[PDB]
């Protein structure tokens, strides 16, 4: 079978098709057209999106495919390195920080962070009693100031204060600006033109704040049984090595990153499918009143929230808040018996479309359900994947979710909610996506905490 491809502009081919804000909405929007798979060709370059549950099941076969490192991702290694999120499967540092850190995402370990998640958690529902009549959330804003704090406490015993800031903390600045960056280099065409001069200088100086927080976090720790402390301290069980000076910083930048900005997402878009659709929220608000009966939530409780669980999964089904990861083929092989692949050939997971595919879930795809997850087991392998697949999938998957259960389960006890401004959706994409300038106002419930 000769694959579909979307309109080229001569010796260009598709590049231009990327040059938008909105990049993985608009590979949606092919997928729409052109169905389960199609070619993307750049100059010296070649991808091919997937949409279907049918081929990325076996796309998802280790045996086959490994992770690959999109133009994004490789982009992102400058300032992440070779961080988990950033290292090939086969460097030698992957392993390593892969059995050294996972020990840190143990059910003691979590039970563990817990009670710090509690003090973020309740340093954003304080700022939501505190405000005044008619004053509106910020929902993104103050999901951020949530998850950064939570990463920050939890995995480093660092303060971030967010709570404490009108604006972003200055760390979020660098990095958004960074990503960009990041980002803006897929189109150039002469990335070593001295037009790009400018943008290389301040590149290196929002890497440069970014390292500067990190030296402060291992500073201070020198003066707790924590994510840091594994990475200070931690052996690998095969190799029998630590991790070394460099691999630990690179670590600290990619879980800072990783730790809080796909969870302030999904945050975000839960409370807006919540929003508009009350019935659903009603639900979920009923379970919340129904489980967390203490002042403050228990770790059993969360897990208790399971509707709110529920409401969670069926927001990352429709918003995966990472949308994409990248293979490559180990081997030559032959994609749903009709695409031949040779070794080293590329493929991009377009999660958002996955999740939309109308022979797993039925024709209603676009609807907020949260009942489809009532038995989460009766869903296909490889049929819901937006915390990514195999050995490469995301290490900090029940610290989010945990986290974001808590802590919906928490604003859902505490307050009443308006879609005060008839909010419509638009969904700014960076590293992440997060529904842009989304605003509600919260009533107190006016419960004591
Ligand atoms: C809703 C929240 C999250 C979502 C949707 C999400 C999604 C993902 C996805 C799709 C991947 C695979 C990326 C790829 O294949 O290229 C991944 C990997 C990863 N994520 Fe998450 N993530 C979330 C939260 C977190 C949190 C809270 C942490 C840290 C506490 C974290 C740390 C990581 C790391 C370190 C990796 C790379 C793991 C490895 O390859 O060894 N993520 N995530």
């Amino acid at each position: 079978k000769e694959m579909p491809q979307p309109k080229t502009f001569g010796e260009l081919k598709n590049l231009p098709l990327l040059n938008t804000d909105k990049p993985v909405q608009a590979l949606m929007k092919i997928a729409d057209e052109l169905g389960e798979i199609f070619k993307f060709e750049a100059p010296g370059r070649v991808t091919r999106y997937l949409s279907s549950q049918r081929l990325i099941k076996e796309a998802c076969d280790e045996s086959r495919f490994d992770k690959n490192l999109s133009q994004a991702l490789k982009f992102v290694r400058d300032f992440a390195g070779d961080g988990l999120a950033t290292s090939w499967t086969h460097e030698k540092n992957w392993k390593k920080a892969h059995n050294i850190l996972l020990p840190s995402f143990s059910q003691q370990a979590m039970k563990g962070y817990h009670a710090m998640m509690v003090d973020i958690a309740v340093q954003l529902v304080q700022k939501w009693e505190r405000l005044n009549a008619d004053e509106h959330i910020e929902v993104p804003e103050d999901m951020t100031r949530l998850t950064l704090d939570t990463i920050g406490l939890c995995g480093f015993n660092y303060r971030f204060n967010s709570f404490y800031r009108d604006q972003p903390h200055p760390f979020i600045t660098s990095m958004v600006r960074a990503l960009d960056e990041a980002m803006n280099k897929l189109q150039r065409a002469n990335p070593d033109d001295p037009a790009y001069d400018e943008n290389k200088r301040q590149f290196q100086e929002d890497i440069k704040v970014m390292n500067d927080l990190v030296d402060k976090i291992i500073a201070d720790r020198k003066a707790s049984d924590d994510l840091l402390t594994h990475m200070l301290n931690g052996k690998d069980p095969e190799t029998g090595e630590p991790l070394d000076d460099e691999n630990i910083r690179y670590q600290i930048i990619t879980f800072l990153i990783a730790g809080h900005e796909a969870t302030s997402g999904l945050l975000s878009f839960a409370l807006y499918f919540l929003v508009k659709n009350p019935h659903v929220l009603q639900k979920a608000a009923e379970e919340a009143a129904r489980v967390l009966v203490d002042p403050v939530p228990s770790y059993k409780q969360v897990k208790q929230l399971k509707y709110v669980g529920m409401v969670l999964n069926e927001a990352l089904r429709l918003w995966p808040t990472a949308p994409a990861f990248s293979l490559y083929a180990k081997e030559d092989t032959v994609l749903g018996g009709e695409y031949p692949l040779e070794k080293g050939d590329e493929l991009m997971v377009l999660i958002p479309q996955l999740h939309r595919d109308k022979t797993i879930w039925g024709d209603d795809v676009e609807e907020f359900r949260p009942e489809r997850f009532e038995n989460p087991s009766a869903i296909p392998q490889h049929a819901f994947k937006p915390f990514g697949n195999g050995q490469r999938a995301c290490i900090g998957q029940q610290f989010a979710l945990h986290e974001a259960t808590l802590v919906l389960g928490m604003m859902l006890k505490h307050f009443d909610f308006e879609d005060h401004t008839n909010y419509e959706l638009d969904i700014k994409e960076t590293l992440t996506l997060k529904p842009e300038g989304f605003v509600v106002k919260a009533k107190s419930k006016k419960i004591p905490l």
